[PDB]
C-alpha cells in the first residue's frame, strides 16, 4: 500500500508576522525551501468572504482519466458540480463525504493510477480565469459590491489579487473546483516561479513537494520510467502528463513531502520546487505565481 511522505512545514504566523505575506515567506524561506512546499494558516478571525458570482458561475471541467499512462501498455453549475461530487464521492467509498479518511483517499488514488483492472475517470474544473466570473477574494474593481467587513480582505497582501506578478526585466489568479480524484502531475511553474495556492471551502487538498535541490533527482527518475513515448517531449509538454507515485520518487532516494490543506489554508511553492497533489473532494482553490 501507499506509504505517505512526511509531512511539510506547516506555519501559523501570528498577527504580526501575518502583516506582510512576502516578508514572512522570506523568513520561513531557509526552512521551507528545503521542501519545497509549505503550509501556512492565517490567523483564526482572518476569514475572508466567497465573493465569486455564484448565480453565473458555469464551466465545462476537463475528463481525467486516473490510469491512462499504466493504459498505454458536461456543463456544470457550482451546485450541480457538488451535486455530481459529492455523489461519486459517497457512492464510491459507500459512507458519506466527510466521513473517509484522507489516507483512504489518498492510499486508493495512487493505487487507481496504476490499477489496469478498474478504469475510475472524474471531472477537474481547472481551467477558469478569475476573470470569468471574479476571484474568490473581494476586489475593489466596481464589478461587485464590498462590504466594509469585506474592505480590509480586498486590501490583504493575502489577497492573491494583491500579489507581485511583475517581473524584473530589461497576470491574474485562476480558480480550481476540485472533486474526489481530481489530480495535477508533477510539475514546476514557468521562469521557476513562486506559486500561492489558497482553498476557499471544500474538502482539503492533499499535496506532494519536492525541493528544488532535488528538481534535477526527480527529472532523472522521471527519464528513466516514464513513457519512452514521451522521453523525448519538452519539459513542458511532458509535465501534461507526469504522472508518478511519490513512493517511486522517494524508493529512488527524491525528498517528498506532502500535506493536507484544508479551507482557509495556504499552500506556498518556492522556485522550482516540482509539485503535485489531488483533490480529497468537492472544493474550491484560488492560485497565482508571483515574484519577489
Ligand atoms: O489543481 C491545483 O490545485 C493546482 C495546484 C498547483 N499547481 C497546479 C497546476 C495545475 C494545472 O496546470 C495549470 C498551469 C500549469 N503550467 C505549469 C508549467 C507551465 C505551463 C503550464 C495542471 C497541471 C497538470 C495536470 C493537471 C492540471 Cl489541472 N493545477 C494546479
Ligand atoms: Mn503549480
Amino acid at each position: 500500500e501507499f506509504v505517505p511522505p512526511p509531512e511539510c512545514p506547516v506555519f501559523e504566523p501570528s498577527w504580526e508576522e501575518f502583516t506582510d505575506p512576502l516578508s514572512f515567506i522570506g523568513r520561513i524561506r531557509p526552512l521551507a525551501e528545503k521542501t519545497g512546499i509549505c503550509k501556512i494558516r492565517p490567523p483564526k478571525d482572518w476569514q475572508p468572504p466567497f465573493a465569486c458570482e455564484v448565480k453565473s458561475f458555469r464551466f465545462t471541467p476537463r475528463v481525467q482519466r486516473l490510469n491512462e499512462l499504466e493504459a498505454m501498455t458536461r456543463e456544470y453549475t457550482l451546485q450541480s458540480f457538488g451535486e455530481m461530487a459529492d455523489n461519486f464521492k459517497s457512492d464510491y467509498f459507500n459512507m458519506p463525504v466527510h466521513m473517509v479518511p484522507t489516507e483512504l483517499v489518498e492510499k486508493e488514488f495512487w493505487r487507481l493510477v496504476s490499477s489496469i483492472e478498474e478504469d475510475v475517470i472524474v471531472e477537474y474544473g481547472a481551467d477558469i480565469s478569475s476573470k470569468d466570473f471574479g476571484s474568490g477574494f473581494p476586489v475593489k474593481d466596481g464589478r461587485r459590491k464590498i462590504l466594509p467587513e469585506e474592505e480590509e480582505y480586498a486590501l490583504s497582501g493575502w489577497n492573491l489579487n494583491n500579489m507581485p506578478v511583475l517581473e524584473q526585466s530589461v497576470k491574474v489568479p485562476w480558480l480550481y473546483v476540485g472533486m474526489c480524484f481530481s489530480s495535477f502531475c508533477w510539475h514546476i511553474e514557468d521562469h521557476w516561479s513562486y506559486s500561492i495556492n489558497y482553498l476557499h471551502w471544500g474538502e482539503p487538498k492533499t499535496w506532494y513537494g519536492v525541493p528544488s535541490h532535488a528538481a534535477e533527482q526527480l527529472e532523472e527518475v522521471m527519464r528513466e520510467l516514464a513513457p519512452e513515448l514521451f522521453e523525448s517531449q519538452p519539459d513542458l509538454l511532458h509535465q501534461l502528463v507526469t504522472i508518478m507515485n511519490p513512493n517511486v520518487l522517494m524508493e529512488h532516494g527524491v525528498p517528498v513531502y506532502r500535506t493536507n490543506q484544508c479551507a482557509g489554508e495556504f499552500v506556498v511553492t518556492f522556485p522550482r520546487a516540482y509539485h503535485s497533489g489531488f483533490n480529497q473532494g468537492y472544493n474550491f482553490a484560488e492560485a497565482v505565481n508571483f515574484c519577489t
